[PDB]
């Protein structure tokens, strides 16, 4: 009976939410993480189950070499004409005057797939959304990039009509339907036909603490015909600096079977170090942009308003007609690698898990060492989101390196310039050793150096653990699985947060992950064998 | 009779030079420019002709998404066992603690191809070189990357033996043969068997003004057996700060049929702005790393020495047995696009010229607008090196944009963050206009803005010209090909120089190019038609 | 018999060297260190004694608030008309388009003083030098600052004539006598009348590794009449990157009684960390700019040349008529504070040692805690130069702090943003403790924090020691003077080097010092008592 926000914890950004009959679906952005577009299902809005990602082949999504926080930006899921339509955007540039992107369309009769070979739709801007008019016409509504430095870069909301026989746009039909408000950065447009009006929802202010969603309406789809909601915005936490939820905005409106109204929003829970002002910095989002759900009611003038005020609520009444959905009690994961395919919570960087990266099955994960976590190409790594502030993760691994260019173990990663791990490697004095390293915006630290821990001569497998405790984390190791030693360094979790990455890079749209990887930049394909992976969430 | 250095002007870096009978060949690094590996041929060392590049397919070279100054680093061309062997390196990371690279091998019975499908050899380090021992054994000798921040990053010269039946390395044979001198950054290793000794040539000091080449020798290929040449180095311009040639070092030794000896080196001719100290900065290399050739003699103790002293000479005596080679008088280019394939002097960024980029033939180049010059993906651009300090380039282009996201014209480019051009685009008030823009490390300037030049309603084609004058350059346009207007903006050529890019980016290994491109980041594939391209070199 | 360079080790920059009869004098720049202008005397050029500094009162020198590496730049000492003339410069701005300076004149009949109340001469530029023409006319010759960013900042060598009755300049006589060479940054001018010519010595290239001295001559003092020495420069180590001496240039020529010729130059001995290329960075000068002396001979065309070539020599033949001079064997210092005035080797920051800073005598130094080493105002600190690569320094101090804002101990300091120390302070949990801190360009580290060492309840005095070992240094403490504990942190000496400070600040002209200080930024004037100071130089 009670939605507890965030409902989708950890990296679950840019929710597109729809209802088909009694079933709700949310699609989230995935950026450089493969497979592309995360899908979840529910019948109550409270409990959610992970579905297979649509963009699961290189025919659907080719992101080798993509910059971090390029790839899949906000997706748009829709249902019309007896099928699912997915608009998705592959962004190739994350900084500077340009943001070159391609918007694609795929479809499916079943939410689990298979998905049709993608059609390229256009560029123009990101946050592309398929509007299905009740009269059978279809349109793309999107953000509009402007590279001209003497203008504002978000040049209104473009609406362009499809030829529905080919699903190619007719570019001559393009127009700006809405310029937004003085907060600018107008994006994330969605159109809805409600009570004889077209309602436009749009995100503004950028996806940090000044984020908001605004609402406009028009009787038509004419150029600059949309009028802004009075007493706006619809949702923001800009002016609620102490609230548990922050950065709400970009999202999607859905009805229930009974005619209630809900809004899924991206959201963050940024925390502070003990010595910081709570209001500067407002905090660090290690769990990145998650998804919340807010209830909506309509005021007497026909404008939608968030229940509990424009900041939303932590706890929200579930739909009256909610059908109870069974879901795991938390996001803990206990993987024996018993199955021939990866658990759905695992993701790879940019590319599918192929035989080149390794194999899973019969109780073992094998990763073939290729490029380091610093590469945008051919990284043999699997990882899953941080979905709690406190957790323990553990593995048991065997690796036989003969050079220092071979490394394998347990990692925490944000991107190619923000990661850490504890790993087995080789050194000239001791042979097989354990080291811990952190890459902090290419300031790279090896903690143990010459004092790397010697792996005793009888030792086959090494056990590794990371203990994440909100603001900080540690690595531990064991030669028997029972007696553990802590490596005496406390790592700052803020290094793996959106708010930290934003300081020196314009792509900061994911969240921290934990996982397993092997590297061999000697190019000799050294194999690491992992017997299990455990991720155990702890109370907050 | 007289070699005039640089013999290969403009971007012609990292020369690997061999002799087969009476013919000399030089292979140069190409980085992100496609096709990969530049080849030149001569029988006199004075005059050189361009041959087809070996790495001309995505089976041989796949660099989509590569960072600028990644891709093809120093290549190694060798002839043994009646065929050509090419070792080449695709570098995927240009900054930070790692430099993930793969070394590949292809072979050919004819220097013009075809080349065999590549074998992956290893990583370990760049500057990989195939040593063919007279006894039939074969080895890879290379630089050795060390990511450990508490060590020096260039960890000696690794030698590893091949299994010659499969041409796969036997990693257990790896050893460090040479640690270099205190100047460090030891790389560019080549081994030669001469007069009963193995001679090792290696580059040191990095490829900027502290570059040098050193020589070592051993009776064996044993671990750390190589002894440094006394009274070194072999070549450097570090300590000749006023000399016309700079940055000499990384290169290759060849004999002539009569037993003379020559050394090809990379080289630069960096210039100064008027107000700068000649010694700080030492200058700006718009023509990048070019190739020089120096004569070598052997001293009484059996050590090789450059004729004219360790700084080399501008003019060098050609081989006594030189066979005259005819070559074009300069590198001017007059292209009517009359042929169905591109002139060899044209390159693309990262990827082959496919139908997706456009077409050439019957007097026209068609470029299909795709991503901007800011992208590492799908850029419809062809360009050729700056090969003189002073030149005029000109084209005639037709383009019908309906949005400001469509741009086409005449460009000067170093990389995705360092380029300029004059182009046709569209604006809201005037329609078809001419603009000039410069991207200076993502500081992007539109020069004309609202004062972009209106293209008159009669106008089919627009003519564009760039005049490069060493330190600075301008753009001009014409609506009839006879009456020209100069855009009143003088651009700094130093923005397209290795030495400028080095200030904020660790990949700075190419050189300035001039060419033609079309962009359509609206994604509507707008086509630009170019009737010709002219590149006219002028005296220094 | 043998000058061993550097003859004046540690910070002894910008030597002005003259001879009066059989006695040589060198004056050196002192920047923010008080008293101003360092003076040394010798009769052999091999052994040197420190004399009292001229600028010993606030009437002569007022530097409170001066930026680090402002204050006293290159001085000029001359002897004519039976007295010493000192031109000195107080620089108030060290970065940006301006470098506002005032040049002053003081005189003395005795080198040890007293010195006359200073006359303000002009601004115009630094490196002002008094030229006494044989014909009785007198001139100021100087560098010429140009703030205009579209010009080169060093606008030739200005010569302006004095009215010798008032020793005020006649501005109308100003002209540029010499523009220098393409190396630019022309400064440090000195004029000499020799063999019917005016010879001009000038420094160029800036005071780092591209430093050089050039020589020009003219029959007149006419505008742009000076012609450059062929086959220059006169002195440089730019092109001797492995030589023990570096950065030679700015200096002064003197004759001996017998007609021999010597040149005193500033010089450095920059060292490398073990992992660095010897040529980039060329190294770290913890001992700053020291003084060397080179021998000069005249070629057949009447041009001066350094004996041993333009790089100079480490060891140089002393004058034939040299009179062996008694001097301390090294710069060790054993100070019991038995005297009522400070040993001459001690300096203060910016201001005289007044009763406000404390007192000395009867076996004790008392420092009254005022502002921290981070301040340009009222710092109770005395310090002496690092003058060897390896040394031990030690003190015994009593201090009774009641707040953490009170700190006193043994410091190593370069400037307000580059220092370290071990000190007594107070903390909330333990009371009197020992801490170590480093300020590294305002990245401030407290090493022990909560684990600061508790000072036992009976302890009156604490003993402190620093052991400097070229590239690195440590701190030790003792509660009895016999049993020592090392604080387990190795500090990088490069943080207190010119070459490090230059990376982020345009004033980098001094050198590392070691000394004693007390701070009380609670403003309660807490007094630290030091019983002795020992500085013991060790072999290289």
């Amino acid at each position: 009976m009670k939605i507890q926000n965030p409902v989708l914890p950890g990296f679950n950004a840019d929710p597109s939410m729809i209802r088909v009959g009694d079933t709700y679906y949310i699609a989230n952005s995935t950026f450089e993480w493969f497979p592309g577009v995360r899908l979840h299902e529910s019948k109550d809005l409270v409990h959610w189950n992970l579905l297979p990602s649509p963009l699961s082949t290189t025919t659907l999504l080719d992101m080798k070499g993509n910059p971090a926080s390029g790839g899949i930006w906000a997706p748009d899921l829709s249902y019309a004409d007896g099928k699912f339509w997915l608009i998705y955007t592959d962004v190739k540039i994350t900084e500077g005057p340009f943001k070159d992107m391609t918007n694609y369309l795929t479809t499916a009769t079943d939410i689990r797939g298979p998905w049709t070979d993608p059609i390229a739709v256009n560029g123009v801007g990101f946050d592309a959304s398929l509007f299905h008019d009740e009269n059978g016409r279809k349109y793309l509504v999107q953000q509009t990039w402007d590279h001209r430095e003497y203008h504002h870069p978000f040049n209104g909301i473009t609406l362009t009509e499809f030829d529905t026989a080919t699903m190619q746009l007719k570019p001559e039909t393009a127009r700006n339907i809405y310029n937004g408000t003085d907060v600018k950065l107008v994006e994330g447009p969605h159109l809805y036909q409600i009570s004889g009006y077209y309602y436009l929802f749009a995100a503004e202010g950028g996806t940090v603490f000044t984020h908001q969603e605004v609402v406009a309406r028009s009787k038509t789809l004419d150029e600059l015909s949309f009028e802004s909601e009075p007493d706006g915005p619809f949702i923001t936490n800009m002016d609620t600096p102490d609230f548990y939820l922050q950065k709400q905005g970009h999202g999607a409106l859905t009805s229930t079977p009974s005619g209630e109204w809900y809004y899924a929003s991206l959201v963050s829970r940024p925390w502070n170090h003990t010595n910081e002002s709570s209001h500067d910095p407002r905090g660090w989002s290690t769990l990145g942009r998650e998804t919340s759900i807010q209830k909506v009611e309509w005021d007497d003038a026909g404008w939608p308003r968030v229940v509990g005020g424009h900041g939303g609520q932590v706890e929200v009444d579930a739909p009256k007609d909610a059908i109870e959905t069974t879901a795991p009690k938390d996001h803990s994961q206990h993987d024996d690698f018993d199955q021939p395919t990866l658990d759905l919570n695992w993701n790879t960087l940019r590319q599918p898990f192929t035989a080149q990266m390794g194999s899973v099955g019969n109780g073992e994960l094998k990763l073939i060492g290729q490029q380091t976590m610093s590469s945008n190409f051919d990284v043999s790594l699997i990882a899953r989101r941080w979905q709690a502030f406190n957790f323990d993760a553990e593995t048991k691994v065997k690796f036989d390196p003969f050079t220092y260019q071979q490394m394998a173990g347990l990692a925490n990663i944000y991107n190619d310039k923000h990661y850490s791990w504890i790993f087995i490697t080789w050194d000239e004095k001791k042979g097989h050793v354990i080291e811990v390293a952190q890459n902090d915006n290419n300031n790279y630290t090896s903690y143990l150096k010459d004092d790397a821990i010697k792996i005793p001569d009888g030792t086959n497998y090494v056990w590794f653990r990371t203990k994440v405790r909100k603001q900080s984390y540690t690595y531990e190791y064991s030669f028997d699985g029972q007696n553990w030693e802590t490596v005496p360094v406390e790592l700052d979790a803020a290094i793996l947060s959106d708010d930290y990455v934003l300081q020196n890079y314009g792509g900061f749209f994911t969240g921290a992950f934990v996982g397993l990887m092997a590297a061999d930049y000697a190019g000799y394909k050294r194999v690491a064998t992992f017997d299990y992976f455990d991720y155990q969430e702890l109370p907050d």
